[PDB]
């Protein structure tokens, strides 16, 4: 994803619109049958910091980490008028500044497009690294292999297997890292062992993961 | 730059590393602004091709030049996957084997820490003589004897202006040509006028030239 897909779309950067709240709202039920006990949460790659808000106000010590300095920006408005302790903090997920062993939660939303396979195999040793051995790592994300098909229902859709990346164009185009349940489970599986998995929509999971 | 330098460093190698699409998405809309009319481009010093890629899907007919087999050779592969037309050839920069006339673009992005003084006059000769008397040299650099003062924040920093290089040690160490956007524009002054100037960062321009 990108500057512009971001700024023309609600869904990840306007907290109060009908796209953001639609997002939460579905995962919100499934976050805390799996986050029953309290403790320090991680919300890698934030954006706008929705979730944090979320988890905040259901009594969870957040802090939120992006390497956007726009999206860290309006997070921190959003926490103003909110009135929110959250700290926001711009960093990269593949390389945290955290001590070892210092969150009881990781959750990691909505993102993947942005991790070639070396990059994402980083954040994951990350979060395994910050995340004590108690701890639980939630992600959700949409298995755009799959999806790919019938994506269009935007003007194109010119994929690349042979790298695994695709280009969808609304103008403007947007290059998004492709991948597969498949995929992300294997890199996984050299970090985690899977606690549950919720089928979310057509395509879509949201995983809980113990490290190793 | 050098091989270790940039076998460790996704920025110029990898297409779709984060460094690298931050890169695109940053040059992208300034490069637009000045390529309005399509025609032929010559990527001088192409690396990967990537800037090439971005191009020939805006409707450019392009030619990627850089003196690196290995380069040139991950380039081809990218062009593979992602089925282009851009056609990429082992050469300097220096001294090109174009015949007069023959492009309306030439792009040279991030490269001069290549070239010492002599060799960078070379350059923009030839890309004068390759360019149509209508084209345009566009081109992109680091002022980094400004950013030198600051540059550590990389272990160490051992400069060297009796003879306007650097040395920086990340182990292994590179050696880097420094310029400044002053001796830049000086050589720049005996083949080109400028068109337009664009400021990008704390440190970095994106210089519109016309050949005389
Ligand atoms: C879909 S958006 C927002 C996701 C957010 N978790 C949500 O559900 O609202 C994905 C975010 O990933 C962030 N991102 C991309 N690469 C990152 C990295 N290396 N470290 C941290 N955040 C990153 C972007 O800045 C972008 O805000
Ligand atoms: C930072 S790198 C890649 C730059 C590329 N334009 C980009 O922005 O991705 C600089 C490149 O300059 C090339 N180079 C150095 N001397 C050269 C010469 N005499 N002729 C052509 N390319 C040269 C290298 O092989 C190296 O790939």
């Amino acid at each position: 994803g990108f500057k512009e897909y971001y700024r023309v779309f609600p869904t990840y950067t306007d907290i109060n619109s009908q796209e953001y709240r639609s997002r939460i709202e579905t995962l919100e039920p499934l976050l805390m049958k799996y986050m029953k006990k309290r403790g320090k949460v991680l919300d890698l790659a934030c954006g706008v910091g929705g979730f944090s808000f979320l988890l905040e106000d259901y009594g969870f010590e957040v802090v939120g980490v992006d390497i956007s300095e726009d999206m860290i920006r309006k997070a921190r408005e959003y926490a103003k008028s909110r009135e929110s302790n959250v700290e926001f903090i711009v960093g990269d997920a593949r390389k945290l500044s955290f001590e070892d062993k210092t969150f009881d939660y990781v959750i990691f939303i909505d993102s993947i497009v942005h991790f070639e396979p070396l990059e994402l195999n980083q954040v994951f040793k990350e979060v395994r690294r910050v995340l004590k051995p108690s701890g639980k790592f939630i992600m959700y994300f949409t298995d755009l292999r799959e999806l790919l098909p019938r994506l269009k229902e935007i003007s194109k859709v010119i994929p690349d297997q042979e790298e695994r990346t695709v280009v969808i164009e609304f103008s403007f185009r947007v290059r998004f890292n492709v991948w597969g349940k498949t995929g992300v489970e294997l890199l996984a599986k050299l970090y985690f062992t899977k606690e549950a998995e919720e089928k979310v929509g057509n395509y879509s999971y949201l995983t809980v993961y113990n490290p190793k």
